[PDB]
């Protein structure tokens, strides 16, 4: 028989996210290769190269092989273990109870030794159950690393495109501000301007100019992150990352049934498999409450004279049945069993915490995405109005019917609005990534 | 003998925090349930719910159970370990020393086997001292998690109230800016305005409007964090978290004597107990320099014929006193003892680092709190002057004695000042949390074991 | 024999950082005491005190000692292990084979017990090779912690200087803003001003005043970080941290050949030593495919009567040669060997990851530093233009027919620019730190 608890997966309720019933989302299908929806072949090539090259993923694959090797070793314990031996014991001395003379003694043995734990209460079965669950946990850990890797990479690519977009914006605004700085100098030098206007124009041109190397530094840091995520050195990136627009998804997002997310996410499965392994380990400990039945054997040759080894006259066999039971040391056995029970309770609570964290992450991703869409509508309006204002202010300054501060402020506001809108477009992109990461998108 | 060093807790000096003698603080009392002084029943409910629901606290209690179980196994080594066995050896072959004929041979044994390490140099006593200290470490780890959980929860609630407060401010400013934008449109349509005024007002309104969903998103993140902290799913949070004012404490903070903080913090006790355990482990290794004295026994039956087991003619007993000593392998013993001494040294330095980190955290919390109060005084003044300016600019713009940019700039400044003051009020709240977390308040004493 | 793979350090290509063939850098030598280039004696004394007092460094040295002790234990397995014993076995019962009567039995033994694994396939030598490499990894971990600690400390000191500089700038700007507010109130009181000017000036003053305690709190946080990094309590710091200018390095930075950084970095060596150890462990597992040859021994006394112990009549010796082989359990041995190989594949992939992270760190540090220099050029210009604008705006506001907003906006821009420039100066200093951290600076080879 097999003693100890018989594991049953927790009866975990499906995820419920009411917001997913609204129009930004499509619950009728889930895209597993979710990043392909951006229709960006550069991004797709990055992801393919990362899955082949990423070194953390290679570590995880190796850990899975290591777990399977451990399970394979334990699985042999279900059967007799038959090893081989040639040994002797040779000496001279008294033989207490036989003689007080110092006598020569010799014994020689050559043969097969067998050790067999008969698995009557399932200690070994439970060890294998545990090892098998831990191999499945390691597979789930690998899948989770793929989910996390793909999301990190797709996210970094967005950050790269964002920095490139923000640089383009900064440079376009810098050109507008260089044009008005030129105009302040021309009006000043024709006697219808002011040194104060030029100085203010110079200060704001320099502020804008200072943003450009900061954005370039951010783009470079993103490129270097991408290289490492691909398993590549910074100078050896294969994929051309010259500027392109930030990608977008204009269809409703195919998110499937949010109720499936806890079954899809590999981190949840890994934690469930760790729980299953810990539950089996309670059974391993439980079996020690019961007797241990074992059977040793020897087959081969035994002799007092080494010259006879291998002959018919020295053939020998032996069997060694044994039953052991903790008896008065059952207290120690019970202590170990309490320890296994505690470990299993820790694994259950840890599994439950992983569920809660997954539900938090998904709730956050959906809440953030809806709000990022809303925020973008306002920022687009802000940018449109700010451009029109700056255009009108420039006409009026040139024509002498407004003061330079009106134009300066309008230019400041145009840049601020256009850069905020860009950052919000990046946030939307990153929000898509956060949704698919939370849903357990992307693994093999 | 119980060999090896006798552990003595480090003579660590009391924390000294000079700033605590000032008017913001009350050293005459300490409040263990420190969050109650916010007089916020919703907060109190959240904390109490968290203590029964939080899953990380369940892990930590399980880890404590596990440490006790390890101790209980060690504790039994102080006595004879008496197990039971029924065994045989059955075979056919030569019997070296007895005969060279291949003969049948049988031996049967049935009885109690006893194994006993006489603990003459206290090796087992030191092992139990270590296990007992590690159980205490695990109790302190749970208490430190309670401290950390409560501070994190109270802080998250502040962040929620802050996002709600900032939303209210954004919407109040948005209303003012809608009125201004309407006025620009009216003046334009009267032929006494300008399209430039309207466009600038439209841009400002949209900027303020864009802030609202960002603040709403922050509030939802805070709500979801609170749910997990309570051990609840996001959609099953019961507690009504509809907006309320950010809580405040207007009496001097009851912080007790800062000299008690190192003794109160469970993280410092956890590290001290690990030090104690490591020092006991030096004693375990020191015992192996000395001989190990043991006594085995058998009581039951032994026979050559399985048929005689259980008969008086098969009764048997034996005792096996034994002394062993490492002798020429003392070099290995000494290597293990160097290893144990190095581990104890690591535990001591770790302990001292935890002390320093605790003193850093408390120093930071007190310095931050006094500066946050000072900061808020100036921001309150900024907000007041900024509202007066925006009101007067709006009057002047409507009458035609100031240009729109003067109004626009004043509206910008009003929002900037009000929002800054709200962030500073949240920082003050968070600063109170940081003070209490650093003082090690709020944990439940353990019943322990007997 | 010593079986299993014979470890060879990976043939990892040298780092290539093209941008270091530029003007801000001196590739002709590397300054190992890299922080001394700031010519800041207070900083220098912080570093020395940290090396003396930092408790994390103490933990790491203790871990190194523990790894060496482990190794020393393993090394004794190469020889016979000879222990000592005094024992007796006394009882009453049958003696299967010998007799069916219940007879009294007494036996006494006193001597040396020897156990010896003959290391014919190198199992034990592979164990020692592993343990030796893990002790070298512990040493590299300690050296990496020192690199990291020194960088963290130097960085924290720059942050402290930054907060003190920004506080100075805030207070200077506050003074200018108080003067402007006085003028608003005078102009109002002389009937050529406006209450609206005064209110806006008061709001501005309050805003700048609010920044001061925030910057002071940042400076105190940095002080307290510094104390811990020194191994000191916050109120006991032994180094005077009263305000001083942020340090600067005007000569080209001595960075050596960037191609050497992977050999200098202790984290890379620690990962390489863990890969060497895991490679040895494959050998340990490999050795179990082969027979294990052992020899036990006893030398001493054996008697039936206790009084004979130690006498020539009770002299006794024995030897126990043995050879064992897994035979039908070779499948278990093979499983363990697959596991060891997997563990060594993980170590190799971990080592390569550590190389990529180092190359990323160094690429980021050099890219950032060049761009931080460029950015500071623009910000210096911004500050200069902003100060001149604010002075001219104050002249114009006094000339008495311009709205205060022109002055207010110029004063906001002056403070914004000066503060931004200071932050950028801090970022340049922190960028130097990041460069040297990324190159493996801060530990000294013996
Ligand atoms: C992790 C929670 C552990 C609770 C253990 C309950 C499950 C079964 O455990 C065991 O199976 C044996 C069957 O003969 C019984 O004899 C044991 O005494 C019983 O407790
Ligand atoms: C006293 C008898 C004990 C059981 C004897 C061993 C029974 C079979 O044992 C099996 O032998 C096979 C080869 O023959 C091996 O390959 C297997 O690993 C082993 O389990
Ligand atoms: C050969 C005798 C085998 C008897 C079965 C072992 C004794 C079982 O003892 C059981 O152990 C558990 C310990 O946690 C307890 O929960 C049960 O109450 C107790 O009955
Ligand atoms: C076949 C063996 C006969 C001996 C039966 C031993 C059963 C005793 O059992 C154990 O002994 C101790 C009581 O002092 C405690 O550790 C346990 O509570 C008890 O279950
Ligand atoms: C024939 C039985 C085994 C031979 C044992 C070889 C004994 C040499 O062995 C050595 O003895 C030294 C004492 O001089 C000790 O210091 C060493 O630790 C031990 O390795
Ligand atoms: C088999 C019985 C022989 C027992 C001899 C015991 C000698 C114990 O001697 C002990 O050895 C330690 C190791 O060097 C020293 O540190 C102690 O000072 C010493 O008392
Ligand atoms: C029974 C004890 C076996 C001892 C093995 C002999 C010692 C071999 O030692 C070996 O020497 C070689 C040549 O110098 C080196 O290349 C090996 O790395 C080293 O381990
Ligand atoms: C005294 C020598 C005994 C002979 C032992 C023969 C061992 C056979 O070794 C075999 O290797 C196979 C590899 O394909 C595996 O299937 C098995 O684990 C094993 O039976
Ligand atoms: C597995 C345990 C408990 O289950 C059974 O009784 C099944 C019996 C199948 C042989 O029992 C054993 O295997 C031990 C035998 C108990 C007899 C007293
Ligand atoms: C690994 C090899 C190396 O040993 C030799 O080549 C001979 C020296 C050993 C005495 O060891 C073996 O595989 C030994 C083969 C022995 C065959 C009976
Ligand atoms: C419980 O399942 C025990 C397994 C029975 C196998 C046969 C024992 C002779
Ligand atoms: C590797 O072949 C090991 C050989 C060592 C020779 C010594 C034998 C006693
Ligand atoms: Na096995
Ligand atoms: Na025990
Ligand atoms: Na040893």
């Amino acid at each position: 028989c097999t003693v100890g608890p018989d594991y049953r997966t927790p009866d975990t309720a499906a995820a419920k996210i009411d917001a997913t019933a609204s129009k930004p989302y499509d619950r009728s299908r889930f895209e597993s290769l979710w990043w392909k929806q951006f229709d960006d072949p550069t991004l797709n090539q990055l992801v393919e190269q990362s899955l082949s090259g990423n070194r953390d993923l290679r570590v995880a694959f190796a850990r899975l092989r290591a777990a399977r090797a451990l399970r394979d070793d334990v699985a042999n314990d279900r059967f007799p273990v038959v090893t081989s031996r040639a040994s002797a014991d040779i000496g001279k001395g008294q033989q207490p109870g036989v003689t007080e003379d110092r006598v020569n003694s010799e014994r020689y043995d050559l043969g097969l030794d067998s050790a067999w734990e008969l698995d009557l209460f399932g200690r070994i079965r439970r060890q294998l159950e545990s090892s098998d669950a831990l191999s499945e946990a390691a597979e789930a850990d690998l899948q989770q690393l793929q989910v996390s890797l793909i999301a990190e990479l797709v996210d970094a690519y967005g950050q790269l495109r964002g920095a490139q977009l923000r640089e383009k914006i900064a440079l376009s605004n810098l050109e507008n501000q260089k044009e008005s700085r030129q105009l302040t100098e021309q009006l000043r030098d024709a006697g219808v301007g002011a040194e104060l206007d030029v100085l203010r124009a110079d200060a704001r041109l320099a502020a804008t100019a200072a943003s450009v190397p900061q954005l370039q530094a951010e783009a470079e840091r993103a490129r270097h992150r991408i290289a490492t995520l691909l398993g590549q050195r910074p100078e050896e990136l294969t994929v051309d990352l010259s500027p392109r627009d930030l990608p977008a998804i204009t269809k409703a997002l195919p998110i499937g049934d949010p109720g499936e997310l806890l079954r899809r996410r590999p981190d949840i499965r890994a934690a469930e498999r760790r729980l299953a392994a810990s539950t089996a380990d309670v059974g391993v400990a439980t079996a020690d409450l019961f007797p241990r039945v074992s059977l040793s054997g020897f087959l081969g040759f035994t002799a007092g004279r080494g010259s006879q080894i291998g002959s018919s006259a020295a053939r020998a066999w032996s069997v060694g049945p044994s039953i052991s039971w903790a008896a008065f040391d059952l207290g120690s056995v019970r202590a170990r069993l309490r320890g296994a029970k505690a470990d299993a309770d820790a694994a259950l609570a840890s599994y439950e915490q992983q569920v809660l964290l997954a539900l938090e992450e998904s709730a956050n991703a959906f809440s953030d995405y809806g709000k990022r869409q809303e925020r973008l509508v306002s920022l687009v309006r802000q940018s449109e109005a700010s451009r029109a204002a700056a255009q009108q202010a420039a006409i009026r300054y040139r024509e002498g019917t407004t003061d330079f501060l009106v134009l300066l402020d309008a230019e400041r506001e145009q840049l601020s609005a256009e850069d905020a809108q860009a950052q919000a477009e990046v946030e939307l992109y990153r929000g898509i990534v956060a949704i698919y990461r939370s849903l357990g998108g992307g693994w093999q």
